[PDB]
């Protein structure tokens, strides 16, 4: 990330666990009409392996695998996605969004609200240009665990 993101980005990592979470489904909201969806062009690809292994637990379980994949750990499921690129790790996330919205990966809670505190930085995060944000996603991902 450039000078104008990584403070965007240091606040981000500094949030509790079920925040990051909470303002990476708000953060895909705002970006998917710019993103192609997932899958990528391969077929075989290592990310689709790592949320097929989400996709198959209880959807408290799958939150629970979320909740590990920022925090990091060494199990079956983190270990498959630390062995991965940033970018098929950003693919593991996108799939993890659409999961939720197609309805196999636990929502967002009709009634979840943001911890107080987060105000400023959405509000830093809108000001960021597409390319500063796809940056900061890719440095996210990668930094997890
Ligand atoms: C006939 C003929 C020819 C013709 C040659 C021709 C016709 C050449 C044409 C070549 C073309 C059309 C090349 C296109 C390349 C596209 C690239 C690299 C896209 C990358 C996209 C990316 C990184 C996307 C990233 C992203 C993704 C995925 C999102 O999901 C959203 C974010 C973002 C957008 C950032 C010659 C000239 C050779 C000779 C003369 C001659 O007779």
């Amino acid at each position: 990330v450039d000078e104008s993101t990584r403070p965007a980005l240091e606040r981000f990592q500094r949030f509790d666990v079920d925040t990051q979470l909470a303002l990476l489904w708000y953060g895909y909201l705002d970006l998917k009409p710019q993103l192609n969806p997932a899958p990528p062009n391969s077929v075989d690809t290592p990310a689709r392996a790592v949320f097929d292994h989400i996709q198959d637990l209880s959807q408290q379980e799958q939150l629970q695998a979320q909740r590990d994949l920022i925090k990091g750990g060494s199990g079956e499921i983190n270990r498959g996605y630390n062995a991965l690129s940033p970018n098929a790790k950003l693919e593991v996330w996108l799939l993890l969004a659409q999961g939720m919205e197609n309805g196999t990966i636990i929502p967002m809670p009709s009634d979840y609200q943001l911890p107080n505190g987060t105000e400023e930085f959405t509000a830093q995060v809108k000001k960021l240009e597409f390319d500063q944000r796809l940056n900061f996603m890719l440095t996210a991902v990668q930094a997890m665990g």
